[PDB]
C-alpha cells in the first residue's frame, strides 16, 4: 500500500490528475512534466511510478526496461460475455484523412501537400504514415515529403512545425502537449477541419467523435462525416464507413506502462481506482470520471471502457506485435539496442 505517482504531460493533464488525487484521497497524487519523454524519465528515476503511453512511445520506454501493465480497452462485439477487464484488446485503425472537396488527393499524391500529425514518435500520427512513406520513396528525407506540417515535437524552425500554432497566446510553438492547439489525435483533426492541412493521420476514431454532433466543441459542432474521405493504400479514396478496407495499418492500444519492480503495485492501485471512477464505477458520473475530459483525451483516451489486464505477461515487444516493432527499427535506422536516455 503506497501511493502511486502519475506523471502528467503538460498544463491541462496535471489539472485533470490534481482532481483524481484529490478523490482518490491522495491514493494517487502527481508528477508533471512537459513532454512524454521527460515523464519516462521521471519514472525511470523512480521520482514518478507510471503513466498511459501511445504504442510510439512504449517503443521507446521498452528499451529502457519500462514494461506494459493495463491496456486501454474500447468497446467491442466479438468476446460479447467476457468482462472489460479481461477481454483482448483489437487495436486501433490508423488512417489518413482528407477533406471530400479536396478532389482528386489520394495516397499517391501527397508529395508537397500540408499534413498534420499527432505528434513525432505516436504510431497513427507519425510511425506508420512516415515508415510507409520512407520505403516508397526511398529515402530517408521524411523532412522532406510535406511542404509543410504540425508535427509536434520536431524543431520549432523547420518545416514540420510551420502549421503548428501554440496556446491562446502562441507561445509553445509546436510542443508534444496539449498546449498546443494541433496537439494529438483532436488536434491533428482540428488541423484538418480548418483546412491549415490537406491531409490528417489519426485514428478510425477520431473522425467519428468529432463529427455529426459527436462534438460540441466550437470548431467540431458543424462538421459532417459525409464531408470526410479516407485515403486507401491502393490509390483510392472512400467514406469513413469503410476503415476496415481502407487503413494504413492497425496499431496496439496505449497501455499503462511503469518500472518492472513497480509494475505489481500499480496494477494493483489502478484496478481499484477504476471500479470508483471508471465505466460505471462507484463514484463516476457521480463525483470523478477517469476516462473523461471533453474530447481531449487527458491521462486516458476518452472512448476508453476500462483497463484491461494484458495475459501471457507480455514483454514491450510482444505487446507491440513484431510485425509494428520491426516497422519503428527501420524508420529510426532514418534519423538499435540501448535506452536513448
Ligand atoms: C498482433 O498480435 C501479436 O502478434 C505478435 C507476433 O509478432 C505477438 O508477439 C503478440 O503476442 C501478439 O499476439
Ligand atoms: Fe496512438
Ligand atoms: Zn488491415
Ligand atoms: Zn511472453
Amino acid at each position: 500500500y503506497t501511493r502511486v505517482v502519475w506523471c502528467a504531460v503538460g498544463p491541462e493533464e496535471q489539472k485533470k490528475c490534481q482532481q483524481w488525487s484529490q478523490q482518490s484521497g491522495q491514493n494517487v497524487t502527481c508528477a508533471t512534466a512537459s513532454t512524454t519523454d521527460d515523464c519516462i524519465v521521471l519514472v525511470l528515476k523512480g521520482e514518478a511510478d507510471a503513466l498511459n503511453l501511445d504504442g510510439g512511445y512504449i517503443y521507446t520506454a521498452g528499451k529502457c526496461g519500462l514494461v506494459p501493465v493495463l491496456a486501454e480497452n474500447r468497446k467491442s462485439s466479438k468476446h460479447s460475455s467476457l468482462d472489460c477487464v479481461l477481454r483482448p484488446t483489437e487495436g486501433y485503425l490508423a488512417v489518413a484523412v482528407v477533406k471530400k472537396a479536396n478532389e482528386g488527393l489520394t495516397w499517391n499524391s501527397l508529395k508537397d501537400k500540408k499534413s498534420c500529425h499527432t505528434a513525432v514518435d505516436r504510431t497513427a500520427g507519425w510511425n506508420i504514415p512516415m515508415g510507409l512513406i520512407v520505403n516508397q520513396t526511398g529515402s530517408c528525407a521524411f523532412d522532406e515529403f510535406f511542404s509543410q506540417s504540425c508535427a509536434p515535437g520536431a524543431d520549432p524552425k523547420s518545416r514540420l512545425c510551420a502549421l503548428c500554432a501554440g496556446d491562446d497566446q502562441g507561445l509553445d510553438k509546436c510542443v508534444p502537449n496539449s498546449k498546443e492547439k494541433y496537439y494529438g489525435y483532436t488536434g491533428a483533426f482540428r488541423c484538418l477541419a480548418e483546412d491549415v492541412g490537406d491531409v490528417a493521420f489519426v485514428k478510425n476514431d477520431t473522425v467519428w467523435e468529432n463529427t455529426n454532433g459527436e462534438s460540441t466543441a466550437d470548431w467540431a459542432k458543424n462538421l459532417k462525416r459525409e464531408d470526410f474521405r479516407l485515403l486507401c493504400l491502393d490509390g483510392t479514396r472512400k467514406p469513413v464507413t469503410e476503415a476496415q478496407s481502407c487503413h494504413l495499418a492497425v496499431a496496439p492500444n496505449h497501455a499503462v506502462v511503469s518500472r518492472s519492480d513497480r509494475a505489481a503495485h500499480v496494477e494493483q492501485v489502478l484496478l481499484h481506482q477504476q471500479a470508483l471512477f471508471g465505466k460505471n464505477g462507484k463514484n463516476c458520473p457521480d463525483k470523478f470520471c477517469l476516462f473523461k475530459s471533453e474530447t481531449k483525451n487527458l491521462l486516458f483516451n476518452d472512448n476508453t471502457e476500462c483497463l484491461a489486464k494484458l495475459g501471457g505477461r507480455p514483454t514491450y515487444e510482444e505487446y507491440l506485435g513484431t510485425e509494428y516493432v520491426t516497422a519503428i527499427a527501420n524508420l529510426k535506422k532514418c534519423s538499435l539496442e540501448a535506452c536513448a536516455f
